[PDB]
């Protein structure tokens, strides 16, 4: 007869009592951006709503044996660290099982070498007998200078080299390297592995070789890998100059720039110039704020309508008391589930999430861009970029007049911080704190 | 200083008076589904807003030539058919820099052989001396039954074979491609095509090899290829069962069912029944009265919020009378202009194209789908399916009570109508029909 979930307004059947999860295989000899791919698809996908973790087989390798001393540990001749080897892999692959079976898991991203038959085939088993699905995604990167500077920047600064320098670590890391050289048999697309789904990321993202994509979120992968790359460049995001219902305390709206707000957008544009940046293409909302805070740049600017603010449905422009009021219950509802309560009519952070993801994507694909939105949309584009779960986005700080300046360093980004010094109200609103429902 | 533009309510600055173009080349021997390709690829590219035109050059060749006779006018001794043949080709780039440059248009898609070096050699240069940039999508496929299907097809019942017979339109179809094979030379992406940006789809997109996409339409053209497919299939749609709003001639909210609208609902289970299809994904809006009908089918459903109906915005719950009286520049701006006009606070067409574009995305990759949906959300997807342009898209008629039936046939869809006889309101409204500016 059906009736309205009261978080999500969305319409179940009144309950009167009386597809294959998928494990993810990197493929390739270290240093070829394997981790880096792995941490990077799994924090999209934790972001888009698909529960996801990475499996460092060398994060096993490095609880099991207290202290590493050389790359003679990975030499095939020695046989005692096969034995730890092997073992390492099979007690991830256990997790796996546990993560994808027991804990609500979907994706599974199994990250080591995996640079023999022999090994893929054993990871096939293991899928098989769970009923597991299996992708794999080979790097192939035999450019030295992208090896060198790639061993420069996240390998050289590993806890394996802790009491040790540059010049040795390096020497260290391209003999740990040349142990897996010869018995490394790439993915065989064309005759040997004609049934594995996977695709070969070549030469940096150059070139992509995709066979048999199976489902849907397969082939959301590979159009994600084709779309990233690791040139260097800068995100800029910040909300709109103050406005007037900021102003008010009201919510929603499409009013215009308080004077304070003006003056933000000229700081902002003065902090642009000095910014030097050769391009840098501006994003707005459709709001009139964002959009009179990007005139004030003198530069072309493009507006989207999926970075408008969350919409508030039938609170638009009420006052959080004037909601607490007319909508107690509603009120109360949105601070138990903050996430993926939705405004009636409206939508909840768990929207804005789908409706950002283009976003994200063609951030992915620019170089510098500045983008200027609001305070919901910011907490959930920087939830990306930080990797903040689901839980900590509805209360990320995002004040006024302040540029969130994002950088990728190593597997992540390094955020700054960047007040243009020109006051507002401040719009944050932190988390909120029943004996006549029991006998006592 | 901005004002609020009356359509489309996009805030634009006062004005007080004081990229590049993609040729897309395809590439293969005949009956490769080049043009199979080129149509759909261009349906898509047209729905979304990216404008795009087929240069078929076989067309080209049949308005030159009269009438065919025979496989000998391909041959590679034929001196006078090869200067037709080329003098072809120049023609339909002729008309490529015309609409690139001329016309609006942003994609072109060189629809011809393309199998020779000299060809497409030719073709980039002429792009270079352009400004176009220059894609290449090349079908591989020698899998016999394949190729034979294809030529069943769509060729023999094609002009050229007029006053002919399967068998013979058959054998000479096939000489036509053999005269193709000897100097055939595929796309190179490992020396001699290093440079191009291609993709090469292989044995009916069970492969892909993708070389240097350069921009954001050349990844969304890829993302779109990797996931279509051929198999034979239906997709179904209807509205939501008549509701109550319908019977008030009301505009948007969330109401129920009518008595008539369940009683679609237990015909729409009796229609999907005798259907007798192996499997069928189900899938509706948030919208109850769509998540009531699908409820009479016992199916497993999946709700989507992108298919919720097009947001009126201020005027959710009125009738159009009580539009006209309250708003009537809105009512009048709307009747203008309707596939880009927006209300207040709420959604055009154009609106709906772009949320709609992931549905579209996934009902490609998907086998048999029944939707159940709205009046303009339904419009929105059969202009897709059906190839309607923006401008006749919000006059589609999408009456309640009846299914569209589509089947792809050839090179698009069949539509079937299939009217589930059950009463209910008509909410189509067709488009509609000044002295006193002007001095006589
Ligand atoms: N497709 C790629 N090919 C080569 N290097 C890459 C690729 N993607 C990212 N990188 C680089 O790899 C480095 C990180 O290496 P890591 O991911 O730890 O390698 P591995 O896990 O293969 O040992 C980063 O410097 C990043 O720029
Ligand atoms: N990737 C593909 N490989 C082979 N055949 C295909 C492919 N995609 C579509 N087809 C088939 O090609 C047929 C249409 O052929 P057509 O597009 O006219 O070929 P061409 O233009 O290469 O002569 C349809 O039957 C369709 O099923
Ligand atoms: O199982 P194999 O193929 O050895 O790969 C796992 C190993 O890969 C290594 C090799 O570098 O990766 P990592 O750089 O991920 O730490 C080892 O640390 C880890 O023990
Ligand atoms: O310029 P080329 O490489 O000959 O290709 C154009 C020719 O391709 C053909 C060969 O079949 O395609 P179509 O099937 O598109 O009509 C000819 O009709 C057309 O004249
Ligand atoms: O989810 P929160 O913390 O209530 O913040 C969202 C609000 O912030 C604003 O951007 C300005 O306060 C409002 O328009 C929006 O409703
Ligand atoms: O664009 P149109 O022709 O006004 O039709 C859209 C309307 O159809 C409905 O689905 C029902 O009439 C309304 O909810 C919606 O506003």
């Amino acid at each position: 007869e059906l009736t309205q979930s009261r978080v999500q307004k969305i319409w179940v059947p009144v309950d009167h009592r009386p597809n294959s999860p998928t494990v993810i295989v990197m493929v390739g000899l270290p240093a070829r951006g394997k981790t880096y791919i792995s941490k990077k698809l799994t924090r999209y996908l934790n972001w888009i709503g698909v529960p996801t973790k990475v499996f460092n087989v060398g994060e096993y390798r490095r609880e099991a044996v207290k202290q590493y001393s050389s790359y003679n540990f990975f030499r095939p001749d020695n046989e005692e660290a096969m034995k730890v080897r092997k073992q390492c892999a099979l007690a991830a692959l256990r997790d796996v099982k546990s993560y994808l079976a027991k804990e609500g898991g979907q994706i599974a991203v199994f990250d080591a070498t995996n640079t023999t038959r022999e090994r893929r085939h054993m990871i096939l088993h293991f899928a098989k007998e769970n009923d597991f699905k299996a992708f794999f995604i080979e790097s192939v990167c035999d450019d030295p200078t992208v090896v060198a500077s790639n061993i420069m920047e996240v390998k050289i600064s590993s806890p394996d080299y802790k009491d040790c320098n540059s010049a040795e670590a390096m020497d260290d890391f391209m003999k740990r390297i040349s142990c897996y050289e010869a018995s490394y048999q790439p993915l065989d697309p064309d005759k040997c592995d004609r049934d594995l789904s996977l695709i070969k990321v070549i030469d940096v993202g150059r070139r992509f070789l995709v066979n048999r994509v199976q489902d849907h979120i397969q082939s959301r992968i590979v159009y994600y890998l084709m779309n990233i790359h690791v040139q260097p460049r800068t995100i800029y995001l910040c909300r709109h100059g103050e406005n007037e219902h900021n102003l008010q305390g009201r919510i929603g709206g499409d009013s215009g720039l308080s004077s304070r707000g003006k003056k933000f957008a000229s700081a902002l544009s003065k902090f642009v110039e000095e910014q030097n940046l050769k391009d840098l293409r501006v994003w707005t909302s459709q709001l009139k704020s964002t959009i009179q805070t990007a005139e004030a740049l003198r530069l072309p600017y493009e507006q989207w309508k999926a970075l408008n603010e969350i919409d508030a449905g039938v609170c638009e422009e009420l006052t959080y008391e004037e909601i607490r009021d007319t909508y107690p219950e509603e009120y109360a509802l949105r601070e138990q589930d903050k996430y993926y309560y939705r405004y009636p009519t409206g939508e909840s952070y768990q929207d804005l999430v789908q409706r950002l993801e283009p976003v994200i994507m063609e951030l992915e694909r620019q170089e510098n861009v500045l983008v200027i939105c609001h305070q919901a949309v910011l907490r959930c584009l920087l939830a990306y970029f930080l990797d903040k779960s689901a839980e900590e986005m509805p209360y990320l700080k995002c004040p006024l007049h302040t540029v969130l300046k994002l950088t990728p360093v190593a597997y992540g980004c390094r955020v700054e911080s960047i007040y243009l010094n020109v006051e507002s109200v401040c719009t944050h609103r932190e988390r909120s704190e029943n004996p006549l429902m029991r006998r006592n």
